[PDB]
């Protein structure tokens, strides 16, 4: 069974945070670059976005674990999945979530790719930009709207005991206190950068 739900978007140091619950044994993680590592697996989150029903254990029976997109969209049909696992909402200032959005992920998700294995990805992010942003990713006004309104209703579902809201500013404490999970004395807290995955996909 799944342990942890992310429900944070992406652009909230979701790359760090999967490396800190792996150093804490609450993995594997999943992560939006997963889903380039996981045979099929976009064909399954394009069937998911579509409505059709998907058996859950076909993408996360190796998993325990997961951050970032896809599976932030669908926070509350996985905590209802997963009743006995906690939910992680990553946050951030809205400015520097939206800069690192508009820096990363807007010029990929709105390019169009001749390359058939793009072809797939370039589906679900279309999803994504249609469903959660209004069809719209160029408009800072808009965009730091949907994720404010994103984490209101996650706090507003999720009830407290159950929910971690955390920023990676905040470094190893929350996570160590909400799940009991020790780290060594003195251990940095990762700062890892996947913005190179994302803006290389195209070239
Ligand atoms: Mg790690």
């Amino acid at each position: 069974s799944m342990k942890i739900i992310g429900a944070g978007f992406g652009r909230t140091g979701t790359l760090s945070v999967k490396a800190a619950l792996e150093t804490l044994g609450l993995g594997p993680c999943y992560h939006m670059l997963t889903t380039f590592e996981e045979p099929g697996h976009l064909r399954l989150w394009n069937a998911v976005s579509r409505g059709e029903r998907v058996d859950w254990a076909e993408i996360f029976a190796r998993y325990r674990s997961t951050v970032d997109w896809p599976a932030c969209d669908h926070w509350e049909t996985l905590a209802k999945e997963y009743p006995e696992a906690k939910v992680l909402l990553t946050v951030r200032d809205s400015e520097r979530w939206y800069d690192s959005f508009r820096q990363t992920l807007a010029p990929l998700w709105s390019a169009e790719s001749a390359d058939p294995e793009l072809a797939e990805y370039l589906d679900l992010v279309r999803h994504i930009t249609a469903h959660t942003f209004g069809g719209r990713l160029d408009d800072r006004a808009h965009a730091i709207a949907v994720f404010e309104e994103h984490n209101r209703r996650v706090r507003a579902s999720i009830p407290s005991e159950r929910l971690l809201v955390f920023d990676v500013r905040e470094g190893w404490e929350p996570l160590c206190a909400f799940f009991g999970r020790p780290v060594p004395p003195d251990t940095p807290f990762p700062h890892l950068n996947d913005r190179a995955a994302f803006q290389e996909l195209l070239s």
